[PDB]
């Protein structure tokens, strides 16, 4: 057993993906890297059509072990992104995708990789994503990743960590890509705020004030500070008898201090 | 068993809530978020009446797992707020509320969540608040929170922590809202001081001096520094044979150093 | 058993209290808070006579659990103050006071609190002070404090700690008052120096030099630096064949470096 | 047993070596030092032909125990370099080279060194490289290194570490050479970027912008930041329907923050 | 048993005391405090003859528990001072003094204190010094100190520690005096250098250069840096065929870096 | 047993000593201090011939326990110096010297000291050096050192440590001399570079550039940075087909970053 396996495409995953705001770049990179890892021919074909004289442009990208690391601040949506991104990959490559979430550790890791290899052999018609929410056992994991990379099996591994320095170096150096979730920049803060406040009549000038109030002005808000503190506070301040007040929303953002690093 | 369960509304909880000063914003956010978690229709109805064209305004707020984190300085009143806020929620939603305070840990957490689910099924006529004063066991807690969120059961979890970084990331990322208790700003210091000094003849100009003396001028007083050090010192300085002296109260505030971070 | 129980008033406690210099404010606050905790009516009566319109002035002070925390630098006299202050409380309230000093920990704490409750029931004619020199067991202590607070029993707890951050948060948040012992300010340094040097012919101008030499000029002397280093050095420098020399006393103070934080 | 032994020359090692960019200096030093350790006569002959009057020029280099330490940032390619560099040494000295990768620890280290000595005796027609990926056992390792150094056996040891301070001092002081992998300088960043972007039509002026955007401007990108984050992001941004856009590549580099030390 | 007990006066202790340079103030304070602890009447008599109107001048000094703490940098001579200072006390008070050096810990401490009490009862004709070179057991030590203080027994305790913060607070607060050994000031550096260089023809101007070269100019030499590094280096530089050269001595002092804090 | 005992003089030790560059001062101090410890009469005789009126000039140096501490950066050559310096002492005093290198710890230390005492009694015709490469057992070591010091036995102890603060204080305070190996100053860097580059045609002006490039300009190269990184890199850069190029040597030194403290 594993945990709760999901297949893609999925209406609920798509809805959850859509609800992630300010992560558009992280979505695109995670989705496209996964597509390359399971179907590397698509990257080779893109290279030939657009840059045929390119010698090392993709040579580095293709041969990487099929592991993607999501690293950064807690509460940024890393896990929620990893659990739903397979819907995007399924759309992008037009394949059906089985997600295996990994919930004595050495036995568990081996088993997970053995199952992943077996299912990938049965399947490029489809693909298999192994998801690891943590964190002898490191060696079982390394051997598993290498085994997926040695073969042409349509399989990839996503692993989430709060701090990339927590990861064993032999795991880190095998990541085909590391995607970082640090404090949102002005554009990312703008997207979360605009998307959330749409249809409330908040002007663009008032949005920029909240963008500035949540920036470093010297560290800014985390993604968590926006989604789990500031957004609820703004909504609840008006609920249930009042419309959203930009002056109060700004006063809330300014009095609120960011999570310290 | 749990500890000492309370039902709301309660005269003593209301009195205790009222005695919490400088926490008006924390009370409102905690009370309203809890109301939304147990009765999400009220937020949807508010959205339609005031912002019908809003697409993602509340979509994020409603679907959150029903967990609220109170994080920040020790002695701010977090626990006292969590133990009494159910009286406010009962008033706001006109419901009767059962509070279950959580006092081998994995068994305890499972049992608490199983009981909470059962009682919530019996009950939206009423609601059930599970309170956690801390801090395998993390997994039991996560499974419990998800189970409350999966259902439409009128139940929520409050948990208090001194530092949010202490919390397991898989707990933190599930908080529907994080409410922070850091050092009171000038308005919050003014409210504690004014409310406490009311009827003593202290002028507003003298209140502002004490507000300034307890601010960063570079960190200011904590809530604890106001309620457990400065307020007793001011009162005891006059007790039992003298009226309150603003000059002495200011001298006390200025000589007193804030709790270091 | 406990340790060595003392009754108040006591000639030796009074003498020891008197020998504590530079702690006049700490004595007054500790003594008056204890009087309020055992005889809360005296605070209510003071409030009515002097500030009858005051609504929340004492409402916060009275309802606090009967615990007082003494926190700060080692060697400041915290323990010596806690062991003798009951003589002051006995004088202030005209009551006889039994001090129980607390010297498997969970059993010890429960027993101490059970004994304290029993003796307080026998006794407001008198009062009982439980003294804790440190530091499951935390839970026994919390339950004990709440039990003393729930009743009208004339009993209070004093506990000493070097750093208040060492204390469990559930202990800290129950303190009715926290009294801090940090580095003496210019007035406190003046009182120790003047009182010690009285009758030696040291001028006030020479006292101010020693006050300045022991200040931050950027941290100053601790109370320990004054009583366990500088004062002996000044006396021994003259002993046994010479009178006290202000020039040498200043040279000693200036060459002596304060205890680093 | 060991792990997976490789012989050199090898087409796949050569390909992997070639794919390492920005490490040209590290390759040359590692390759040449290894050649000297197995065939010290070549260094003596070079010294005589070019600097015959040199007395201590090579006297220090030759007599060193045959250990080379690769130290520095995770994900720089240290391991990949150590696993393939034997192809370069084989070419440089025209010898066949057996690589023994080292996967109860004291027994393992002794055995590895005993095997290495035996094979080196059979073999200067060829050479033996012992590779150590980590990290009583330290003593077995020291004894092994000394034993290789005492003899004229054509054998050397490569060991990789993230931080050289992690290594036992008795290991560190025996390194014939320490080769460091820290943050690439402007030339090294230029080589990675130019080599990767060749044939995409990116101008030299646009390359310099990306060199500047990945420098300290105050720490710069690591090698990992270039190969596992920035390079994939640039490629995936265009893939699969668009050619590489220098403006987007610069915007990506600038918004991306380096790995903190 | 203990270790090696010494009686005073002793020719070898006197010689060792004399060889300690730059500690004149520490010697005087340690010697005089010990004399007061064993013969407190001498301090009272001094007070009456010189400052009869002094009320609290010595009241604090006399009543202290008979413990003296020597705290500060390793290699300052603290231990050597504590092991020989009894010769000075014997001279100052004209008494014979038995030193008991303290080499399951709780039993050892109790026994040492029981023996010390017994011998002090037999003895003010003489006195007993207990010496502790470190560092349940803390409680045995506290009980021992209090027992010596409660009685009029002619006995004192010296304990040495590198950092006073290492000591248990209940030990620290009982010290009658704390004597600190930190980095020598200009006068102390002058005394070590002058005394050592006497009879070598080094001018006073050249001594001041070495005083300046060993000062902070921002921390200066420790006592260890003078006695265990600089002094040997200066002597050995001339030994065995050359006289002491002030220019070389200065060059040595300046190139030598102080021990970092 | 011990490890591998060496006798002096030794041709190989002399060669190894000669190969240590930039340590001339450390060699002289270590060699001369050892000579004094085994033959203290030579220091007394030097004092009389050159400074007969000197009273405390050597009184401090002679009476020290016979222990010398070598402390500082790893890879400076401390161990190599300690293992070969006995050849210098043998030459300086014209004696034959037995070196005992120390490879359940309490038994080992006692045995080593008992053997050292026995051999020294058999031997001033000769001397015995005990060498300790690290680091109850501390007490065995202290007792051993004192025993060597109490007697007139021609024996000394050398111990090496990376950080002197690692040593037990009771060991540190017994060192007759502490000799420190920190980052080479400009003269020491000049000697390593000049000696290594002799006969290569590198000008003095080019040497000064490399001296400046390896200095703090704010910490400079360690001895390890010179001998295990920069020197190999300079040589290997020319090997095997090119003469040494000062321009390349400078470029290498400047791009190379020192080991961080």
């Amino acid at each position: 057993l594993f945990e709760g396996a999901s297949t893609y495409p999925d209406v609920d995953a798509r809805e959850r993906l859509n609800n992630l705001v300010g992560l558009d770049t992280h979505k695109s990179r995670l989705s496209k890297m996964l597509a390359v890892l399971v179907n590397p021919d698509g990257l080779s074909a893109w290279a030939k059509k657009h840059h045929p004289a390119a010698e090392a442009l993709v040579k580095n990208v293709i041969r990487r072990p099929p592991l993607i690391v999501l690293a950064g601040d807690v509460g940024s949506g890393k896990t929620e992104l990893a659990e739903t991104i397979g819907d995007d990959v399924a759309r992008r490559e037009s394949i059906r995708i089985t997600l295996l979430p990994l919930s004595e550790m050495t036995q568990l890791i081996s088993a997970a990789f053995e199952h992943t290899v077996s299912e990938a052999r049965k399947l490029a018609r489809g693909a298999v994503i192994l998801l690891v929410d943590e964190a002898a056992g490191v060696n079982a994991f390394i051997r598993g990743i290498d085994r997926l990379g040695n073969g042409a099996l349509p399989a990839a591994v996503i692993m989430c960590t709060n701090r990339v320095d927590s990861l064993d170096p032999a795991v880190r150096r095998r990541a085909a890509e590391i995607i970082t979730f640090d404090r949102p920049n002005d554009a990312q803060r703008r997207a979360v705020i605009t998307t959330t406040l749409q249809g409330t009549g908040v002007t663009g000038s008032q949005i920029e004030g909240l963008v500035a109030a949540t920036g470093p002005a010297d560290y800014g808000f985390t993604f968590s500070d926006l989604t789990q503190r500031l957004i609820p506070s703004i909504v609840l301040d008006a609920y249930p008898d009042t419309s959203i007040n930009p002056a109060r929303a700004l006063a809330i953002a300014q009095a609120m201090a960011p999570t310290a690093p």
